[PDB]
């Protein structure tokens, strides 16, 4: 067995092999990359994905989202209050504010004891799940924006023609925003591209090993675990590694830089934060290894975890049996 440690793999990719998405997937995949449940992918020297960001600050971003946290340092949850719309350029100002800039550090390691010090006594401003591509029309290769689709995947695989469609996101983050730990969507690959900016820390609990991570956190946030046999499909619970190694939980951790590609596979929960102004874009995948994974994935029905229009189909016809009360929770 491949990667039989579960490790987080670095790859990269020729130009010649830079083709074909699909292949380099599924070659990544023979090498064990999936085990770790999360990879980075360097792309070639000669690839870009656009020319230049020097006009991206009128984009808009409508809803930022000021990510509260409750509990203690190393154990919280975090809610979301929307604030007034602002530009990416009044964004960026923002970020760099004596409030919200990165402190002084030595090195990642240092900014990494300093987010789980520190990260609860602030409350910093996220500008996510904006749709929309900064892939240039005209990059070829892993543009993020020109993927198959994932109702696509399911006919081929499957020979049922569904709804739905699938585009990608952009995340503008600063010191201390938070995404916490979650699968994805229907327990889909994702694939984030940081454009620029500041680094992204990610955490990832290998996907044979899930379940431990459930199970920790229906002890440690045990209300929520009433309310919801799903609650990490919320997408509030935060865990640091520390208290994950006190508790003998599985994981890994790598840091993210510019110009860096990350995929997290079927069932790879992560969790992770921003050292700085930066903006990612990120998309959901699927390829024939997801289906069985797709069938399995568990779903939040109390109503908190409300999603996309295209989740209906991937439902309905993987997890007919749930989709009613699945249903109910979104209406
Ligand atoms: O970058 C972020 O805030 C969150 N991204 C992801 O969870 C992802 O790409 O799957
Ligand atoms: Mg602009
Ligand atoms: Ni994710
Ligand atoms: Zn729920």
């Amino acid at each position: 067995a491949q990667n039989p440690n579960c490790n987080i793999m670095i790859f990269h990719p020729t130009k010649e092999e830079f083709n074909d998405f699909d292949k380099y997937i599924a070659y990544m995949e023979s090498q064990g990359a999936h085990r770790a449940g999360l990879a980075k992918i360097i792309p070639p020297k000669e690839w870009k994905a656009r020319e230049t960001y020097d006009n991206i600050s009128e984009i808009l971003i409508a809803t930022p989202l000021q990510q509260v946290a409750s509990g203690r340092a190393g154990v919280f949850t975090q809610y979301h209050k929307k604030k007034k719309a602002m530009t990416v350029g009044e964004y960026r100002h923002l970020a760099n504010s004596k409030k919200y800039q990165t402190p002084p550090h030595q090195n990642f390691e240092d900014l990494e004891r300093k987010y789980w010090k520190n990260r609860i006594y602030n409350s910093p401003i996220y500008g996510a799940d904006i749709s929309g591509s900064l892939f240039d029309e005209n990059t070829k290769q892993w543009n993020l924006g020109h993927l198959g689709t994932i109702q696509d995947l399911l006919e081929k695989e499957c020979g049922v023609v569904i709804e739905g469609v699938n585009t990608p996101y952009l995340y503008f983050g600063m010191w201390k925003t938070t995404f916490a730990w979650h699968t994805e969507d229907m327990d889909l690959y994702s694939i984030n591209y940081l454009h620029l900016g500041e680094p992204k820390t990610w955490y990832v609990v290998p996907p044979e090993h899930g379940q431990r991570l459930e199970r920790l956190a229906r002890e440690l946030f045990p209300g929520s675990s009433r309310g919801c046999g799903a609650f990490l499909r919320h997408k509030v619970a935060l865990i640091s590694p520390t208290v994950l190694k006190e508790n003998g939980i599985p994981f890994n951790r790598i840091t993210q830089e510019a110009g860096e590609f990350m995929v997290t596979f079927p069932y790879g929960y992560h969790a992770g934060f921003n050292h700085g102004f930066n903006c990612a874009e990120a998309i959901n995948f699927a390829t024939p290894r997801w289906i069985d994974y797709g069938k399995m994935a568990s779903q939040c029905s109390c109503g908190e975890a409300r999603v996309t229009f295209s989740m209906d189909a991937f439902v309905r016809i993987l997890q007919p049996e749930r989709y009613d009360l699945w249903k109910r929770g979104q209406d």
